[PDB]
């Protein structure tokens, strides 16, 4: 295959799930400026419709409709509608939309655990299961999960949240196993901390900015398109030798003394 | 500290969720056999009771009452009555009992999703929460999750089981972390197969068990107390600098090309 | 920064060690098509001269000369003639050249280990050293280690190989995180089996390819371009905030049950 | 077999390297504690005498010859030497003799680099291949490798020492991997800091240890203790279902956010 077509996704779809926000709305036009067909969603109605405005006045082709991920039905609505756009065909799943909460061990309530677990864990999973068709019959499939590089250290507060992540980096290998025969990839995305709306409260808590900058070895936080970058890499033919692995985008956090 | 104290359990109380059969009740034993109080449990009267006498006629100072950890409501009052048997002080808690459903990734459904995280992760973490004061108060505190190995690798019909395992292995980290101050350490034990009743039906099918037992450079299956020494060394002060550590007791299984 | 400017290559230096066949020639190409200058090496002057006129007829820049890597001398000379063609300024250096020896643990000669510390091991150390002044004065710095997916299992044969590839995994995170400073980012592509004639490797007769194809989920041996294009994506600004991670491009297999 | 069997060392013959001080003398302790008739070496015979004849009044039976590990020659003849004493069966080996260099990447010279390989990975890759048949002929052979923590995390000054403990830990797999067969066992326990007065090593200086005091959950540095313990155990027959394993004692250090 040509260089121009391993570095392209022109002809392909997409659905990147928390696309008006932060990391997935740059993924959303990363994969569009490779040419992509782009769907997205999120749980507001009027935000959603201006981010699709804006694509549509700059002529990127994404279409959309509200869900929130965290629901069963509404997944299967979204999936009912993504495959009825796409006509059945869906080259790329990107797991985006997440949640966090930031607690001691002691404080966690049995509503913040399952509200992560339904969020970071049972979305991804029931999503993955009902893309299979569509992926499938794309012909080649890429699922990226957007995990956490704090899911291999121990941050305070994050228990819960890190350990969603680590079971979305476990499943990551049972996917990029038991699917590679319909040539389905999949692969997570680690990143450190990231400017997002998500992370706007932390960055004005200068005591919180300040020692968790300390322990990056660039020195600052990340910024979306450095982990939409590598989401549109690993969608790309040039990646096709890449499957079950968790990259951390993270300035050399998780490895840092 | 003498070798003879850092090796020893004498004076302790202990913890163990379902002790009645396989990995939980070899660590029953071996904690008593360094001279442990042990607490455990089951959700079956009657096969308690019998293992209860069958330690009271052995002189081992084993107690317990029946709970299913996959309860909140049982989990609490399972606290409340090990906090009132050992007078608010618990040296260690082991998290051994769990659940497992081996499927293709299409194949799950809702409940089986829910089965495994309430049993494997959501019963472990909030008895830790549960045990945190009592654990504290002993002045000396070892919690031990038994995860799997499978939770490094792909393994057909695995992916939910080894997710939750998974999410183990990093609360394992968190806790490590956070309640090392209390003089609290946590670490989790992975084992490969291991002949226990729950894998009887797993040892019956032929083809399934001389396909994993393949890939295990020892050529077998592991036994309980492979499993339940490690358990017992991590509770002892020799074990004092081990904390937040994943130990795979698997014959070289995860490692094995 | 733009998409195009991002993804682009334009304006920067390279040297890439053993670009002559193999995983090393596939990388050559692949920064020249993205605007790379490269300057590559190799020990057999007749083959080099080949390569060297092949890509002056395709109109790419590449430079290059005779060195045997594992020369203390010759490195401290090649770093000399680079720097003097480059002016000081290298963006790229990629540790592509190495040394492979198949035999079981008892069979391994003082020769064996020396032969593959040296290429596998100390060259990278002492080129990574030599090159920091110019990898510094580019101001965006990106070295790129070629390791191995066996530095994370046991393949049979391998030990030597594997331990100098795990010794360069830990090399690239120390590294990324004292040359952080510099905006120097260090990765290492760790590959699975890849197809690569004329270079003694991981696929030495059929016992190994039919293992590789057996233990690998897509059951096939990777491309040298699937190596190639991620060490091309790992110097692009797109990768910025990534340094110190070890990525395996195996199909799947160190996490294959 | 019986507990008190499972976790006894009675009747075994050991080696173990660097037995005078650090963490190799408090291994030796741990050995003789639980009935090893333990060979031990250093490159100071006067040292050796001493604690040779301290251990002789403590009626511990230690045996010992002065040996530079790092020549070919030397090591060779101590494996003749204890091949003699034990009547060729050798139940474990322990290499824990290492070298130490703090610089920066900029500063190490060649010599630093070839010290470092020479001992702490050329020394016990070959006694390992010189011990094969002791080991193999004792039935129940364990190799225990001390490497480091930083072998997997970037501390100041550790590049070349992590990169040769880096190399050990992918060395344990390929060991644990291909001696199976023979129920030889072999792991690696990765220390962080430890108190080790006369040893060049991780607490170079107040800064250092100040770091590392900041850096561990429980806010100090290890015992020799500490890691002789888990040599024991990993050596008695209640580890027999362990093998290939990376073991960090490091109080958390590399897993603390
Ligand atoms: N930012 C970081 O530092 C960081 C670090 C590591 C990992 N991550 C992971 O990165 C992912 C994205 O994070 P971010 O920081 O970009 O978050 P963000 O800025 O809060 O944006 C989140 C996007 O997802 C949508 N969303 C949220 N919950 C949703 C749900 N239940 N259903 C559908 N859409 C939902 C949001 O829109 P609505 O609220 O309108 O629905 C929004 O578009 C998450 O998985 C996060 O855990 C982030
Ligand atoms: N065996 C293996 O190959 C293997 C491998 C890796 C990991 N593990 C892990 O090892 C742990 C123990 O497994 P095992 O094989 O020893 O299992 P097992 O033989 O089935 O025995 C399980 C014990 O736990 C009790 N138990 C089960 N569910 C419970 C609940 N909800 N509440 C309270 N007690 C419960 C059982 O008694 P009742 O049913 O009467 O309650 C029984 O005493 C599990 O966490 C498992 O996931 C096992
Ligand atoms: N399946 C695989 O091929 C595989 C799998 C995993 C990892 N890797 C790693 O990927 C890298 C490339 O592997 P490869 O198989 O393509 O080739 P290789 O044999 O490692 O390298 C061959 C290239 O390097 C040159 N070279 C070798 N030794 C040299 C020395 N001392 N000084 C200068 N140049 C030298 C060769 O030319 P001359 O011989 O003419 O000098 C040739 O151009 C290596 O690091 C390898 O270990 C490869
Ligand atoms: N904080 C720590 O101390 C630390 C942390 C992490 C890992 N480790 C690792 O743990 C192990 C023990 O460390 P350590 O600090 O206690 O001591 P060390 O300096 O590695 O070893 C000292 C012992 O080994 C002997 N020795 C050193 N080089 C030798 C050689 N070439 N031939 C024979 N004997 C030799 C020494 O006696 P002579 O000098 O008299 O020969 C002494 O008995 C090492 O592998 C080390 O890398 C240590
Ligand atoms: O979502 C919020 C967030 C804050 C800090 C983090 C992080 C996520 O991952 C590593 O550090
Ligand atoms: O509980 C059942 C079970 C069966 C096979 C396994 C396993 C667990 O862990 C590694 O392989």
């Amino acid at each position: 295959m040509s260089l121009e077509k391993r570095w392209s996704l022109e002809g392909t779809t997409a659905l990147v799930t928390g696309g008006t926000k932060g990391i997935g709305h740059a993924i959303v036009e990363e994969l569009v400026g490779f040419g992509a067909r782009v769907y997205t969603c999120s749980r507001n109605e009027a935000e959603l419709r201006k981010c699709l405005q804006e694509w549509e006045n700059l002529k990127y082709d994404v279409t959309g409709s509200v869900c929130d991920v965290s629901s069963r039905t509404e997944r299967e609505k979204l999936a009912e509608e993504v495959s009825s756009v796409f006509n059945g065909k869906l080259n790329i799943l990107i797991n985006n939309a997440g949640g966090y909460v930031n607690k001691p061990i002691d404080g966690f309530t049995a509503e913040d655990f399952s509200f992560l677990v339904a969020v970071n864990l049972e979305s991804a999973f029931h999503l993955c299961q009902l893309a299979h068709p569509m992926l499938k019959a794309s012909g080649t499939g890429s699922i990226v999960h957007i995990s956490s590089c704090c899911a291999q250290i121990a941050i305070p507060g994050h228990s819960i949240y890190s350990s969603t992540k680590g079971a979305i980096n476990q499943l990551t290998r049972n996917l990029a196993c038991e699917w590679a025969k319909d040539n389905i990839r999949t692969n997570s995305i680690a990143p450190g901390a990231i400017r997002t709306p998500g992370t706007e409260s932390f960055v004005i808590d200068k005591d919180a900015l300040d020692r968790e900058v300390s322990r990056v070895p660039f020195g600052r936080i990340g910024e979306p398109e450095e982990v939409a970058s590598l989401a549109a890499f690993l969608c790309m033919p040039s990646a096709s030798y890449i499957t079950g692995q968790v990259i951390c985008v993270d300035g050399g956090r998780t490895i840092n003394g």
